[PDB]
């Protein structure tokens, strides 16, 4: 709506798509399931941490 496209980026930070928005439920990593490194092979339907929250590390990439 106005005043607000949407959450964290608003488009893909890899591929800048903004449709099927995959970001986490912390960082503003807005990625899909196939613009990371580990390809997920559908969407999580629900709250979903960045592949980088999945390790102690990837942050400052
Ligand atoms: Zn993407
Ligand atoms: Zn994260």
């Amino acid at each position: 709506g106005p005043l607000g496209s949407d959450h964290h980026m608003e488009f893909c930070r890899v591929c800048k798509d903004g449709g099927e928005l995959l970001c986490c439920d912390t960082c503003p990593s807005s990625y899909h399931i196939h613009c990371l490194n580990p390809p997920l092979p559908e969407i999580p339907n629900g709250e979903w941490l960045c592949p980088r929250c999945t390790c102690p590390a990837l942050k400052g990439k």
